[PDB]
């Protein structure tokens, strides 16, 4: 019940608990609310077709996937949960049992459950010594599907530390052995333009290798838009007009205003080399690792600098539960990690997540707070 | 395929006579909501969540006179009446139900619901026609343990509320005396409000003092022009909220408080003209079709409740549904082909077709003297 905890955090003083977005607008980002009223009018005037187009475009080339771009054959929806669904429908309709990424943000696990699909856990160290992926595939993956968080959600872990590698393993072995590759990309933005971890072309590789694939993207994670966003999911062309016509059950169509209006906001960020979202994401970020340095939440540097961090809780006795316990008592909220290890949730418990999507100053504040607290116990 | 398909392509067109969507402009007063566009952003970055939720919801079920709603204040906000269905059918398949449903309705409630794996079963609409035989009929034919309704009924705009309260009063003695869970579709029920005789009840003091399980789904995006930046509501019985609960925040977190502060500001626009903006539009192209077409091929069917779409039957004695649309689309009208609506036996629509009302009058009028030129030829 990660959302229900997000719910009483979404009230509270100081809340690092979802990782929704709660930064402020950039002065550039300013520009863009400004001009709500020309964004409404042109979508109401322009064809439907052309809002989901710009988006898109704007979308995968910010994102440098031109082969998503070549294909044309991706479907927009409201949410990446939107998106999971649909994903889940079909692994419904046929009959398939996932092997599904741990630790991982537990509402993926809750939306597969509630459709009645059968999950089993993979620890994300199987990924961590590229050549070992393969092998430790064929032991572990006994499901006919694989659903992969990528950059993960809360650890920042990527294959991308691999170069292409890691993910030519991946495919390759669901390749070989007949399954279906599911994919979560909704954390790769915080990727781009790093020197050695910017995401290839993801979709070339999905393609040429001819793997069955359901690719998720996202932008609610990313921009400051109040959750007003989009996701997107492709699919390999043995099953895309199966999981076309599952899609068009759900929605006719995403608002064009808001597609209209995040369309600005992907070229803002390629304009910035999006670092009105990384420089938020790096203060807070830093004021935590050096805050908590020496205390019992020991920082887990992150593969990927991602919107979330990641904490061990180094202490004989206490656990994530009590650490959540005591810092809500005095007004901050993180989420315990038992919200992460879905197979078995006593798992998470030695782990502590804090979201960085905030206001600076408010961050620090909750981070001076936190210490203080901690240093209690 | 679907009618989500056709209104896929229709989309693309001039003259789009397919999706119930709202594709009319902005009244001057709704022009100045567009105009706040960037303080209602700003508003809702700096208020909490929780307040935005709280303000729609209370504008909504103040303008459709819901005051039960309100004081159980236990409804859940989605991106679209279609994921608070989804939600619904995750609740379906936990407990194994099958669901009997209301024929015709548009076609992506059944095939969201089959897409889920629910198995689904029609009753025609004309069990309600006559109010002293809605019980018995639906004791003879409805053998699931849930009944799925739509009222007012798209297309063809049907509703119980012809019968007052009694014929939503005999529904829900049905579905509590047999332990049925109901689940109604209000998403037309905007267009019932003010109206001296059809203007809906308290639904929830019904459906909570009968003590019957049920899911109702209500609706913003069908009755106001927001480009589909919309949030539609679902409210379960007591007995399985807490269940119900847990599977919608698997969902969702939360829908966008600046979407939940727009719409809020179209609701109480509504409330203080009567919603005269939103009737007037389907009124002056409802009048503008019944007129052109009167005597044509397409036989209006007079609907009980005033909601955006028209249905018409094909008298011809060869001509189908299929044919009419063909033709009006080789001349650039896209109207829906009744097969879908029929969901479980597609053949019974092709006497029927749908346009949607929810359009500029200067494009909609121009349409239909197009629409009657390429009747006049057969
Ligand atoms: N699959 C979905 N949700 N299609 C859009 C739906 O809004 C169309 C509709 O219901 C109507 O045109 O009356
Ligand atoms: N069931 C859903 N969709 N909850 C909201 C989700 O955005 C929270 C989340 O995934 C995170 O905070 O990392």
């Amino acid at each position: 019940d990660l959302t229900q905890h997000e719910i009483q955090a979404l009230t509270m003083k100081y809340n690092l608990a979802d990782a929704h977005t709660h930064q402020r607008q950039s002065a550039s980002q300013q520009s863009i609310v400004s001009r709500l009223p020309q964004l409404w009018y042109e979508a109401e005037e322009g064809l439907q077709a052309t809002y989901e187009k710009r988006f898109t475009e704007a979308f995968f080339q910010l994102h440098r996937q031109p082969t998503a771009l070549v294909k044309n054959k991706t479907m927009l929806s409201y949410a990446a949960s939107i998106s999971t669904m649909v994903a889940g429908m079909f692994l419904k309709k046929e009959r398939l049992a996932v092997t599904l990424i741990e630790p991982c943000f537990d509402n993926l696990y809750d939306v597969l459950a509630n459709m009645d699909v059968p999950l089993y856990p993979i620890d994300e160290s199987v990924f961590y010594d590229v050549d070992r992926i393969y092998p430790e595939l064929e032991r572990r993956v006994r499901t006919d599907a694989l659903f992969l968080v990528d950059p993960n959600n809360p650890t920042g872990f990527s294959l991308l530390r691999h170069g292409r590698k890691g993910f030519e393993e991946v495919v390759r072995f669901c390749k070989d052995h007949d399954k279906l590759l599911l994919i979560d990309f909704c954390f790769a933005s915080f990727t781009l333009f790093e020197p050695e971890l910017a995401r290839f072309d993801m979709y070339e590789l999905l393609e040429n290798s001819g793997v069955r694939y359901l690719a998720i993207e996202d932008t609610g994670k990313t921009w400051p838009v109040q959750d007003a966003k989009c996701a997107l999911i492709t699919a390999s062309d043995d099953i895309w007009e199966t999981v076309y016509n599952l899609h068009t059950s759900v929605l006719l169509n995403v608002s064009p205003f808001v597609l209209n209006m995040l369309t600005q906001y992907v070229r803002d960020s390629a304009a910035d080399r999006l670092a009105s979202v990384r420089e938020v994401l790096t203060r807070n970020r830093e004021c935590a690792r050096k805050t908590l340095d020496g205390s019992i939440l020991e920082y887990q540097e992150p593969v990927v600098k991602v919107s979330v961090a990641w904490f061990r809780v180094d202490h004989p006795e206490l656990t994530a539960t009590d650490v959540h316990r005591l810092l809500s008592a005095d007004g901050v909220y993180v989420l315990p990690g038992r919200y992460f290890y879905w197979s078995e949730p006593s798992k998470g418990d030695a782990y502590v997540r804090m979201a960085l999507a905030r206001e600076p100053e408010m961050f620090a504040d909750a981070m001076a707070l936190t210490r203080q607290v901690l240093d209690r116990h």
